[PDB]
């Protein structure tokens, strides 16, 4: 929930330099914080049937998936590490593909986080590759903080376990 809003804001549970972290559903947080685009942790085929992808698709009333079908028909699956901005009616959604855990996960997460950073403006974004893709949250955080972050990021996590992982990670800096 917004504390208030000349542009919305809410208390992050942690801040490190440019990066603010929030515990919250993206469906809620799009009304809590200030951001220029939302980041969808997408799969290569831009099939947004589950997770944060489905939350964002529902927020865009199916526009994300329809724009994604067009993008795929014209351009093909996103490369792991790459992202594409799809401008929906109410939200610009940057769809970025984190790697699955294994070889090259760090460099690929770094490419993905850099693609977010190369978009204009402030993202409201999850950490990438956590959960289903199997990357340890600590490694996802490590990749993110491996990048030159010269703009504000609004980063969200869903569980108190993730929140503790972030606070522990941040403590070690």
């Amino acid at each position: 929930k917004a504390g208030s809003a000349a542009a919305p804001f809410t208390k992050p549970f942690a801040v490190y330099k440019n990066v603010k972290f929030y515990l919250g559903d993206i469906s809620h947080l799009v009304n809590c914080v200030s951001f220029d685009f939302v980041v969808n942790a997408a799969n290569e085929n831009l099939l947004h049937g589950g997770g944060v992808a489905r939350a964002i698709d529902i927020l865009t009333e199916g526009q994300l998936q329809s724009l994604s079908k067009d993008y795929i028909s014209s351009n093909g699956p996103l490369k792991v590490g790459a992202g594409v901005m799809l401008e929906c009616e109410k939200f610009n959604v940057f769809n970025v593909v984190g790697p699955r855990t294994g070889k090259h996960e760090h460099s690929l997460l770094v490419e993905a986080y850099n693609s977010i950073l190369f978009e204009n403006g402030i993202p409201l974004m999850p950490l990438l590759s956590c959960g289903i893709f199997g990357v340890r949250i600590e490694n996802s955080l490590k990749a993110l903080f491996s990048c030159d972050i010269n703009k504000p990021l609004q980063v969200f996590v869903y569980s108190s376990n993730e929140e503790q992982a972030v606070l522990k990670f941040l403590d070690g800096l």
